[PDB]
């Protein structure tokens, strides 16, 4: 089992499919990562997360540093042992959540309590993270060229510090991997600058940051169109915070290999279930006596046993079992979507799938 | 598979152990019944409920009639299919919950919307219930002899109507069982009257109602001491709403065969975990870094994988996984307790177990 090895087994247009091999397991790409804020994928046992098909989950550095604390988790044995997930875990750097949830921004780091590239990397280390994200700053939207160019440059300076900070910890540099994050809002030249700086520094994977921050899909794809190709080709492409079904498909078409989103998890607890015929709000009075499963084709355990009527009942009653079932279904649905995407690329029919998917999903 | 057959395989003092065979499954007695208010045992999949060892769960008639509705559940296929539990389900009559949650009391029934012995039995029928409880009135505490004697008499009149109402539905009388409920507060003569009236009417099992309503353990045992022996011996004895660990033990000593309680479920979601060394509030700051399981001997899946520190973290953070794990552990603990009780009675050492249990549980 190598530390980190990405191989592409099939392509079609900019879309790719393959695997990322790591010490804790193999990750099939394009991949969807369930989000594990607070050392738990909301409402699911790790085994249930694994059963839906997930090969890797995302853990948040911001939230865990506060509660229960990095050193503490490290003392208990690391995040994997703490939550009971023994497969790869990717941990965000915290830059995104800090400037979103709690601010004194300088060059050393950020204050809300100082969080610096150096500290971020150590935190991800104590957690026992498999894929460390470089500490950065997600530029808000909109953002004048100047602003977008300031954040980006500072980010790129943090990228270098993140890299060195990572390479100094012998046991970390040898067991985990490091991804750099490109920034630069919706500006072509800024994206390019960022890409070059990152490639110059060297990273195991490259994420596209600062998107899906409010610019809408059209814009996002447009930006993705020139940005993704800037990143090296023989390395994984990670689109951060993107997860609407339709978004994943388009991003994969444009070359993205990894996704992470709370939509599946959060949407579920609230009453939205994803189906191949588009989403549905199970709370609707029209499912009250519907004996059909959430989705007619879904292979998840929830769609094999319970009806929409039952789940409708659970959700309107505010029962925990309701959130459990909805969430298992949504994540399972997302993983089936990723499976259909990998398979279609391996067969050279991704283009048609993408087309058949949108027709039905939006019919 | 018979409709309802109770057999005692071992005894010691007033304690008994045996099985209750029904069409949907065998029930090992003394038995503990997880409470399923709203067609779901809070935070658990039916399989997980079964995994803890439960042979039967209790469903509430009051709550289900309101939401989602009896006829509706019957239309979807019955409670078993609706929630995904194919084993026996005992359904309370609703008398208890009506005069507790929402009142116009007469002889025909109760108004809060009329709920009558006749309607109660039909509701339990539409639900597809295996053990139907007679519709009754749980006398509040305290209660002057006169009051306690009024409720009781009316209850006993309802017992008769419940019985006939039950025997008229050919397919119900042939597949389900009917329990009568003794009432009479803490008064010996009233309890006796009730017992005779019930035995005169004839029932498949007898429950002891109106206890654990605020009289405290000492009083409850005292009342149980003369009340339990009044009920027939070759039939199951059901103590309603009793579940504190120590309470179950004492009641079994006094002849009780069946228990139902929310303590396990509700207590869990709130932060209390049962251990053989007494309960603990996992929220306490002293478990923050405790790598030991909830209980050192518990065989449940939760105690096999996660630590008190992790669960401590989940509960303080208000995470759903926290309630899931705590609840699975508590119900599993209750079932292990029942297993230890059945085994000790089968070996003639229940007395010593009861003694060893209290010494440690309260040390
Ligand atoms: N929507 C952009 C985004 C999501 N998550 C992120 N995490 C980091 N570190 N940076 C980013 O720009 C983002
Ligand atoms: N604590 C007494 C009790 C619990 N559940 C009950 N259900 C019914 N029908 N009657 C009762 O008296 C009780
Ligand atoms: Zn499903
Ligand atoms: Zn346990």
């Amino acid at each position: 089992r190598p530390r980190f090895s990405f191989s592409i087994a099939a392509r079609e247009g900019k879309a790719r499919t393959g695997t990322i091999e790591m010490k804790r397991g193999v990750i099939r790409t394009p991949a969807f990562m369930p989000v594990g804020t607070a050392a738990t994928v909301k409402a699911l046992k790790p085994e249930t997360v694994r059963a839906t098909g997930a090969d890797i989950i995302l853990g948040n550095t911001y939230h865990l540093m506060l509660r229960p604390g990095a050193e503490r988790i490290a003392k208990l044995g690391g995040l994997h042992s703490f939550m009971g997930w023994d497969r790869p875990i990717l941990t965000d750097s915290g830059g995104y959540q800090v400037m979103s949830l709690s601010t004194k921004q300088s060059e050393e780091g950020v204050t809300f309590h100082m969080l610096s590239p150096e500290r971020s990397i150590e935190i991800q280390h104590l957690l026992g993270s498999d894929i460390v994200m470089a500490f950065d700053e997600c530029t808000p939207y909109p953002a004048t060229p100047s602003r977008a160019a300031s954040s980006m440059e500072r980010s790129m300076r943090w990228a270098k510090r993140s890299r060195d900070a990572f390479d100094s910890r012998k046991e970390q540099a040898e067991n985990a991997a490091l991804f750099g994050i490109q920034q630069g809002s919706v500006f072509e030249n800024l994206r390019q600058q960022s890409a070059d700086a990152l490639a110059e520094i060297g990273f195991d994977g490259y994420a596209v940051g600062g998107l899906a921050v409010g610019e809408g899909q059209d814009e996002m794809f447009r930006v993705l169109d020139f940005s993704v190709p800037m990143l090296p080709d023989d390395k994984p492409h990670y689109l951060m915070g993107v997860g609407k079904p339709d978004d994943i498909v388009g991003a994969v078409e444009r070359g993205i290999d990894m996704f992470d989103c709370v939509l599946p998890t959060r949407s579920g607890r609230n009453g939205q279930a994803f189906t191949w015929d588009g989403p549905i709000n199970i709370r609707n009075a029209r499912f009250s006596e519907d004996l059909k499963p959430l989705d007619s084709e879904c292979h998840c355990a929830v769609c094999q046993k319970w009806s929409r009527a039952y789940i409708h009942h659970l959700i309107r009653a505010g029962e925990i079992l309701g959130a459990m079932l909805m969430t298992e279904h949504n994540i399972a649905f997302y993983q089936q979507l990723m499976q259909k995407i990998r398979d279609s690329i391996s067969e050279g029919r991704f283009s048609q799938f993408a087309q058949d998917f949108r027709a039905r999903y939006f019919a």
